[PDB]
């Protein structure tokens, strides 16, 4: 098991064709999933599973560029369940990030930050029993 908050090393950054792969389980009664991918302290891709916002369960994906959020992305399919175990895989393409969830795809989100090569960690954060964090060159 790893320790929550999970930093990953993106070496050099992202790239089109890096598969990162992220398997856990959501703890019971979890109210948020985020993953961050990180540029310094900017946040290039936020992405982040609510299980309770307004009662209603929903992905949020956004960007922060020097401490400020920008227009969030939402997405209503919403695979997790609390409790169950998850995998996600982000695929780096030419124009956006594409998050596949338990091999189904889920959404994708457009580069707003152009310096991939300088978005050099993932941060892994919430409600989870997180299992593996890893990365592959497809
Ligand atoms: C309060 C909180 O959850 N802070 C989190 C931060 O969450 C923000 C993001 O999810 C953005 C993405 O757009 O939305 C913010 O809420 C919006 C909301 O969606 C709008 O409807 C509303 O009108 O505006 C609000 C705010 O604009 C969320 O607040 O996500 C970051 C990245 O994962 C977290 O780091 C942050 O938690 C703090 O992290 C710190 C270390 O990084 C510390 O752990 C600190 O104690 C955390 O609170
Ligand atoms: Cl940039």
């Amino acid at each position: 098991m790893l320790i929550v908050p999970y930093n990953l090393p993106l070496p050099g950054g992202v790239v089109p064709r890096m598969l990162i792969t992220i398997l856990g389980t959501v703890k019971p009664n979890a109210n948020r999933i985020a993953l961050d991918f990180q540029r310094g302290n900017d946040v290039a891709f936020h992405f982040n599973p609510r299980f309770n916002e307004n009662n209603r369960r929903v992905i949020v994906c956004n960007t922060l560029l020097d401490n400020n959020w920008g227009r969030e992305e939402r997405q209503s399919v919403f695979p997790f369940e609390s409790g169950k175990p998850f995998k996600i895989q982000v695929l780096v393409e030419p124009d956006h990030f594409k998050v596949a969830v338990n091999d189904a795809h889920l959404l994708q989100y457009n580069h707003r930050v152009k310096k991939l090569n300088e978005i050099s960690k993932l941060g892994i954060s919430g409600d989870i029993d997180l299992t593996s964090a890893s990365y592959t060159m497809i």
